[PDB]
């Protein structure tokens, strides 16, 4: 399958928190995994709550999704060591905990050691940067950085370059990414992107690949945007990796203006629609850019947000149905996966 | 069932864009609203852009719904004339249409006339307020307002005003309410909506009731904040109705700041859990609540919003499985039901 094509990971989110998607369960999903991919991101369970019981580190569900990855043919992406939203945030990572620097510390040095050498890559920070569309914490732009928890607590942007120095000692062996969205767009947050990364270079901090998470439309960003948002990355070093993370593309676009180019009902596209067809040359066509802008060597991988379409995040958004992945209701590929096909080969 | 205990409506959201929630598709729903309900809201199909097909109005899928509830003994609650979310926008609701203010008016008109003795209830204007969790406009407050296209087109709130006149002069008949969440809070909120409702009251605006939606969980708001919140505006005016418009009830909070607390499986509720007996109880509690503050005869009917957990908007929130409603995933009734019948008796 897709894996066979290429030389660098093409791996896919699970889901392991019960219900149809749970890849313990579904044998189904299992089979796709094991003839398509060969690396795995946990979608939930490997973030900052999910280590812990209460108090205590607690890894027996996670370790349960790498001892899988492991005996099924898959290395797996560790998805995330440090990002913000409340609903994964470990109870220590509060405002009020004045032993918040050493508690962020422990958890770094304990969980990458934890996996230090069953992980072949983390997101070791996610979204550290200011988005005008989410910011939960309220706070606004400080110069170009979100301001959640670890920015409050740290005063600043530097806890990103200790969450980096700190999971490098800790597992020497891991491939260490900054993650985000949006920074496909070619505009200010992938300007932000640019000097967030140039400083933990100019600081010798140990970043090895940058994570776009492209999770885009069919029609925007346009490609020579994604394209150039990727090229001004591999410029700043001979040696940074690129990787894209969490990629997924919806058919509908509720922010261009036009309600009359929206799929409204779930029949429109569940077996051919004009959207379906798009979606193939959107995946073709961010593949190829991918291929031709990041240089072989320097590929840390492909991603898909999931496995089959209901299972997406993004099944419904903005009270819309959607179409976002590579195989449909059924397990069946979709054009969409012609597409990867086409431009891997 | 439910309907047969009170003297005011006791309505369901019904979904009607494919898929499994699909009323026009699933007898066994169909069969609850006989059952169990007086009245519908169209979950979707009644927003704005659903008027239009293209430039023209098109009323075909909107006449099919209120049809089937007129046949199967449902009266209906219109959801909504007025309200800013971009996905809905019909395409002459934009910055760049020097027309605006004629399409507005021309939109009331035709849509109020056109249902005009077909539909008990309105939201006319839905979440007019600002709320800090939830500006896509990006132009923060102004004096409590969102700076939706509509407030800004107009220069100020005087759309709304516009909006009830229109209204009441196309469908002399209809129940006009203005809608809104995070109201029963007793918050920030609740203040600019005890001004947004004094101000209407004022201008001799005819507005018919408040709709509170109540997108609750199980621990918050507490009830005394909801019970303050309803009573300050039933304050207002001796004939002013309260409605209950959009009733769901999480078990997770993911804004409380312990992850430990957090239902993270889909197993975890699906037969008996914790959560689910407090639920009924919380069901119970604003139920009671409801009849206690706003008096017989002011009484605009309590809507829940949807059929089964998972045709639920928060069937999945946050990355989190919730279980919001009052019937389960196999279409028996929870805990949740009893709380209801319970308070209703
Ligand atoms: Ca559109
Ligand atoms: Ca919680």
């Amino acid at each position: 399958g897709l894996a066979s094509l290429a030389d660098f990971p093409i791996g896919v989110a699970v889901a392991a928190s019960g219900g149809n998607a749970d890849i313990f369960t579904s044998s189904a999903r299992q089979n796709i995994v094991r003839a398509e991919f060969n690396q795995i991101t946990a979608e939930n369970i490997m973030k900052m709550s999910y280590m812990y019981s209460g108090s205590n580190f607690s890894f027996t569900n996670s370790d349960r999704l790498v001892s899988w990855a492991a005996q099924n043919g898959q290395t797996v992406h560790g998805h995330a060591l440090v990002w913000h939203p409340s609903y994964q945030l470990p109870n220590w990572a509060s405002d009020s905990n004045a032993n918040f620097r050493q508690d962020f510390a422990r958890h770094i040095d304990t969980v990458a050691a934890h996996f230090a050498g069953q992980v072949k890559s983390w997101d070791v920070v996610n979204e550290a940067l200011f988005d005008s569309a989410d910011d939960p914490d309220g706070r606004g732009s400080a110069n170009g950085y979100r301001q959640s928890v670890f920015y409050r607590q740290f005063g600043g942007p530097e806890y990103i370059d200790e969450a980096f120095r700190r999971a490098r000692a800790a597992d020497p062996t891991a491939e260490l990414y900054y993650n985000d969205f949006n920074t496909e767009e070619n505009g200010a947050k992938t300007t932000a992107l640019v000097n967030l990364v140039q400083r933990l270079l100019n600081n010798g901090v140990p970043i090895d690949g940058v994570g776009f998470q492209m999770h885009v439309m069919n029609d925007y960003p346009s490609i020579a945007n994604i394209r150039q948002a990727m090229q001004k990355i591999v410029a700043l070093s001979p040696t940074l990796k690129i990787k894209i993370t969490e990629l997924d593309v919806r058919l509908n676009n509720p922010y261009d203006g036009n309600s009359s180019n929206d799929y409204t009902n779930r029949n429109d596209c569940a077996v051919s629609c004009a959207g379906l067809d798009r979606q193939k040359a959107r995946y073709k066509e961010i593949v190829q850019a991918y291929l031709e802008v990041v240089p072989p060597g320097r590929r840390g991988g492909i991603t898909v947000w999931g496995i089959a379409d209901p299972d997406s995040w993004l099944y419904t958004h903005q009270n819309l149905p959607d179409w976002p992945l590579l195989f449909n209701d059924n397990l069946q590929p979709k054009p969409a996966y012609q597409g990867v096909v086409e431009a891997l080969s």
